[PDB]
Parts: C-alpha cells; sequence; structure tokens
C-alpha cells in the first residue's frame, strides 16, 4: 500500500519556517492554491489542442472549493491535468526546488510572505493553515494517488484505493489548524477569491451544505 520518501533537506526548513509563523496574511494560501488549479487546467486545457482525446475522462474544466467542517477540513478540487505517481514524487520534492534556498533568505531580509508565488514553491504556502495535507491526484498518464505530508522530513504515496475518483485532476485535502477553521465559512471563503483570485479564466464553484428550511 503506503511508501515513504524524504523530503529534500531545504525544502523540510521551508515548511518548518513557514509553519511555525505569525502574519496576517495567511489567507494568501487559498490565492496559490488556486493559482496552481489555473495553471494545472491550462495545461490540460493546451495539451489538447494537439489532442481533444484527452479533455475525455472529465470534459468540464473548474476549480471547485470544499468546505467540510464537520472534520475541520478544507478540499480544493480542479480537473487540471493531474500528476502521476512519479510526478507526484519528483515534484513534491525529494527533488531541490530553485526558488527554495532563494526565498528563505528573501524572507529573512523582510520580504512580505505572498511572495511566496514569485519564487515558485507557493505550494508550501498551505501549511499556514494546514498541518496536514492531502495531495490526491489522477492523471490520465497513471493511477490516482495520495500524497500526504505532516510537514515532517519525509511523506507517504499510497495508491488510493480510499478516496472517490476524480475523472482527471487533483484534490487539495487540508487538515486546518485550529485557529484557521474561518476558512470553512462560505462568507469567508468568498472574501478571500473576490480580493485576491479577481482574474481567473475557469470558474470556481463552492460546495456548500444547507440544512432543509
Ligand atoms: C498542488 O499541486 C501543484 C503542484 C505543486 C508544485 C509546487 C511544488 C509549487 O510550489 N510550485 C510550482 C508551481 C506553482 C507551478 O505552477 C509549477 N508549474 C510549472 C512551472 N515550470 C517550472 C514548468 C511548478 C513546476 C511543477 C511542479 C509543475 C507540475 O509538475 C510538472 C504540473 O505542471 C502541475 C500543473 C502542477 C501544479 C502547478 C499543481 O497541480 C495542481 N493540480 O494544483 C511548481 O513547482
Amino acid at each position: 500500500a503506503s511508501e515513504t520518501f524524504e523530503f529534500q533537506a531545504e525544502i523540510t526548513q521551508l515548511m518548518s519556517l513557514i509553519i511555525n509563523t505569525v502574519y496576517s496574511n495567511k489567507e494568501i494560501f487559498l490565492r496559490e492554491l488556486i493559482s496552481n488549479a489555473s495553471d494545472a487546467l491550462d495545461k490540460i486545457r493546451y495539451k489538447s489542442l494537439s489532442d481533444p482525446k484527452q479533455l475525455e475522462t472529465e470534459p468540464d474544466l473548474f476549480i471547485r472549493i470544499t468546505p467540510k467542517p464537520e472534520q475541520k477540513v478544507l478540499e480544493i478540487r480542479d480537473s487540471g491535468i493531474g500528476m502521476t505517481k512519479a510526478e507526484l514524487i519528483n515534484n513534491l520534492g525529494t527533488i531541490a526546488k530553485s526558488g527554495t534556498k532563494a526565498f528563505m533568505e528573501a524572507l529573512s531580509a523582510g520580504a512580505d510572505v505572498s511572495m511566496i508565488g514569485q519564487f515558485g514553491v507557493g505550494f508550501y504556502s498551505l501549511f499556514l493553515v494546514a498541518d496536514r495535507v492531502q495531495v490526491i491526484s489522477k492523471s490520465n498518464d497513471d493511477e490516482q494517488y495520495i500524497w500526504e505530508s505532516n510537514a515532517g522530513g519525509s511523506f507517504t504515496v499510497t495508491l488510493d484505493e480510499v478516496n472517490e475518483r476524480i475523472g482527471r485532476g487533483t484534490i487539495l485535502r487540508l487538515f486546518l489548524k485550529d485557529d484557521q477553521l474561518e476558512y470553512l465559512e462560505e462568507k469567508r471563503i468568498k472574501e478571500v477569491i473576490k480580493r485576491h483570485s479577481e482574474f481567473v479564466a475557469y470558474p470556481i464553484q463552492l460546495v456548500v451544505t444547507k440544512e432543509v428550511e
């Protein structure tokens, strides 16, 4: 089933750096998780210009945020390109990432955290509001996998026998810090999106559970 890989040294420093941080601008994680969604959607859209058969596994292009208050979990789904087992391992590295050293040094010097995106390590910004993450992904080239991290020195990758089938794409499952549950509220999620994710090519769905009036 499961399988452990160790994070490259500097990437651990970075996660540690982020998770033990104050900063009112924590909301920017959502900005970043939505960029990645858009970038992954861009890729599959483009990819299928030369290969229409490629969109077939999940026709519609969307981003969809689901709060799950019941279990202090916020999920950001896309129908983007997705990531294979190999891609999960190399890219949620394992492999040394260029902006990483460059950014922490940037941080120490006075840099704002929202810069994280401009250093190409934006994904790790999620640890501002989460201490567990599941990246479940399903790429056309491969089976659905779960990548898990608690922000330690190593992460796990399991074949996904457990959550639902993404036609294609990726769900970010965030297990939220107890002080950061505001990101489960509709009003709040709506506020962050409207301020940061203003210019986005794809639809942004928000799943909301109403008890019957
Ligand atoms: C949550 O998962 C995300 C990935 C986490 C990535 C980390 C580490 C991140 O902090 N920074 C990166 C960002 C932001 C990029 O935009 C980016 N794009 C290419 C830029 N250039 C170098 C070619 C890269 C390089 C590769 C990792 C890209 C990926 O593997 C080839 C894929 O192309 C797909 C599209 C992945 C996504 C962007 C996200 O997937 C979804 N579905 O959300 C980054 O490293």
